[PDB]
């Protein structure tokens, strides 16, 4: 697999999400670019149906891990790039404790020259007066580590991760993520060993933009595997 060869330069990104949370429907379109050599993402997202009915931060993890920077002593553990350009499926259930849960299914693959993340999201059992549907979460994001393990019997990977959203009252809302990834095509994919992804995010606004939106900068760097002799 020569999939990592496609991430040598800067690659345009396209994100399209169709959502439905307690019957409240919405769509988000995002565009920008990713630089995997640095593990950098820059994107602007627009809610094309008007007002977004969930807080923008609850969607950050849903809205392209093939742009992570894998160190040279870990290039043999980069599942996401190995499946390219055929792509992989990314599925998650995100359980906000004391509240509802998201179910997502996305396809991450190339369409022409652009890297595309196409997602379907369903939200269920949320409290209408809660932190999610009630818009009680601060417009920021913390740095997190996502531990990755290989699932041999599915030809992909899985991961657990505990996102902490800051609440406007000073408390913290926990979003319990469970994730599985499987390749679209049939090419040879790389199944890693136990490691993790280290992630930072900076959320901002565009002053000349009237629609509901989010400007996102993100850094994703692989770690965990011991460097030694070589």
């Amino acid at each position: 697999s020569k999939g990592e060869e496609l991430f040598t330069g800067v690659v345009p990104i396209l994100v399209e999400l169709d959502g439905d949370v307690n019957g409240h429907k919405f769509s988000v379109r995002g565009e920008g670019e990713g630089d995997a050599t640095n593990g950098k993402l820059t994107l602007k997202f627009i809610c094309t149906t008007g007002k977004l009915p969930v807080p923008w931060p609850t969607l950050v993890t849903t809205l392209v891990l093939c742009f992570a920077r894998y160190p040279d002593h870990m290039k043999q553990h980069d599942f996401f790039k190995s499946a390219m350009p055929e792509g992989y499926v990314q599925e998650r259930t995100i359980s906000f404790k004391d509240d509802g849960y998201y179910k997502t299914r996305a396809e991450v693959k190339f369409e022409g020259d652009t890297l595309v993340n196409r997602i379907e999201l369903k939200g269920i059992d949320f409290k209408e007066d809660g932190n999610i549907l009630g818009h009680k979460l601060e417009y920021n994001f913390n740095s997190h580590n996502a531990y990755i393990t290989a699932d041999k019997q599915k030809n992909g990977i899985k991961s657990n991760l505990k996102i902490r959203h800051n609440v406007e009252d000073g408390s913290v809302q926990l979003a319990d993520h469970y994730q599985q990834n499987t390749p679209i095509g049939d090419g040879p994919v790389l199944l890693p060993d136990n490691h993790y992804l280290s992630t930072q995010n900076a959320l901002s606004k565009d002053p000349n933009e009237k629609r509901d939106h989010m400007v996102l900068l993100e850094f994703v760097t692989a770690a965990g595997i011991t460097l030694g002799m070589d």
